[PDB]
DNA sequence: CCGACGGCGCATCAGC
DNA sequence: GCTGATGCGC
DNA sequence: GTCGG
């Protein structure tokens, strides 16, 4: 990182916009910024540098000029200091608490982990179970014990169904060296953009996951999306392991590859690879690729059979997983 | 200069 | 009791 | 907040 300090800088100046002023726009805008000069081969020596990048613009190369001639930032230190906006931050990191509701909380004096807890009663169930493990939600997993959840969720999948394909995707497929949670997408011959619903897919996974006291709690549960918190096996009298925050997601078996690329990420790379995708006719989801019609009317779903066939049809130079954390 | 910047599954609950 | 509205997370 | 239109 050539030019951390600035990239630290231009993130914590997203999660405010994003936490406390609600201006996602504002908030994506920083975060652009940070990626492109995150790959910047460079040490930035002012803000006109940066302003060459795309994404870089007048009030980021200016706030640029002031954190090298100062090493600080002046607005981020009022926000830091500013009681209103330092809780809502602090709030918004409990997983179910989001910019409404920590505006709400703290309107209310409720600012505070004791706070939360005492007055428990108006949270809801996912904001409840993001108290109970705030630590352990902001601890990082180590590829190790990623490797080894791996393998139980393969394997506990297999035993429900042979069929079953289950693949770990984000940050992990990306082969970092930790992940903040783990997402699994998973599919099965019996379940395509046609089949007819084919009920408790999902569901029976789930269900044995939790049978062998993986899942330990559910966030959100539906057809096709699971959203929860698991745990590895404690060996017998050791330190329990931390809880972690698990996703997995059920997709038709014949958009598997695009499925593939949207949930292995990184979350900028697919900002940056739809965007793309526009600017060459196509338009691109989490379920296909289609062309644009010379009207706007999007063309039927195109054949996709590996990750790189879709960095063909926009003329992308292929991107192995670990270069598309952006 | 102004306005687009992605869109959706799931849970909750205000208004009836 | 129901549902349209909104939040949340990704 | 930024850039294309
Ligand atoms: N807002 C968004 N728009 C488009 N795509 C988005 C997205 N948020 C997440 N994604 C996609 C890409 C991530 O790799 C993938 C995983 O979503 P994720 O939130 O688990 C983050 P990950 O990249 O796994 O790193 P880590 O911090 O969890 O270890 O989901
Ligand atoms: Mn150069
Ligand atoms: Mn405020
Ligand atoms: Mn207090
Ligand atoms: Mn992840
Ligand atoms: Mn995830
Ligand atoms: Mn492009
Ligand atoms: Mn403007
Ligand atoms: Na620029
Ligand atoms: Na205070
Ligand atoms: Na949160
Ligand atoms: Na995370
Ligand atoms: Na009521
Ligand atoms: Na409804």
């Amino acid at each position: 990182t050539l030019n951390g300090g600035i990239t630290d800088m231009l993130t914590e100046l997203a999660n405010f916009e994003k936490n406390v002023s609600q201006a996602i726009h504002k908030y994506n805008a920083y975060r652009k910024a940070a990626s492109v000069i995150a790959k910047y081969p460079h040490k930035i020596k002012s803000g006109a540098e940066a302003k060459k990048l795309p994404g870089v613009g007048t009030k980021i190369a200016e706030k640029i000029d002031e954190f090298l001639a100062t090493g600080k930032l002046r607005k981020l230190e009022k926000i830091r200091q500013d009681d209103t906006s330092s809780s809502i931050n602090f709030l918004t990191r409990v997983s179910g608490i989001g910019p409404s509701a920590a505006r709400k909380f703290v309107d209310e004096g409720i600012k505070t982990l004791e706070d939360l807890r005492k007055n428990e009663d108006k949270l809801n169930h996912h904001q409840r179970i993001g108290l109970k493990y705030f630590g352990d939600f902001e601890k990082r997993i180590p590829r190790e014990e990623m490797l080894q959840m791996q393998d139980i969720v393969l394997n506990e999948v297999k035993k429900v169904d042979s069929e079953y394909i289950a693949t770990v995707c984000g940050s992990f497929r990306r082969g970092a060296e930790s992940s903040g949670d783990m997402d699994v997408l998973l599919t099965h011959p019996s379940f395509t953009s046609e089949s007819t619903k084919q009920p408790k897919l999902l569901h029976q996974v789930v269900e044995q996951l939790q049978k062998v006291h993986f899942i330990t709690d559910t966030l959100s549960k539906g057809e096709t999306k699971f959203m929860g918190v698991c745990q590895l096996p404690s060996k017998n009298d050791e330190k329990e392991y931390p809880h972690r925050r698990i996703d997995i997601r059920l997709i038709p078996k014949d958009q598997y590859y695009c499925g593939v690329l949207y949930f292995t990420g990184s979350d900028i790379f697919n900002k940056n690879m739809r965007a793309h995708a526009l600017e060459k006719g196509f338009t691109i989801n989490e379920y296909t690729i289609r062309p644009l019609g010379v009207t706007g009317v999007a063309g039927e779903p195109l054949p996709v059979d590996s990750e790189k066939d879709i960095f063909d049809y926009i003329q992308w130079k292929y991107r192995e997983p670990k270069d598309r954390s952006e």
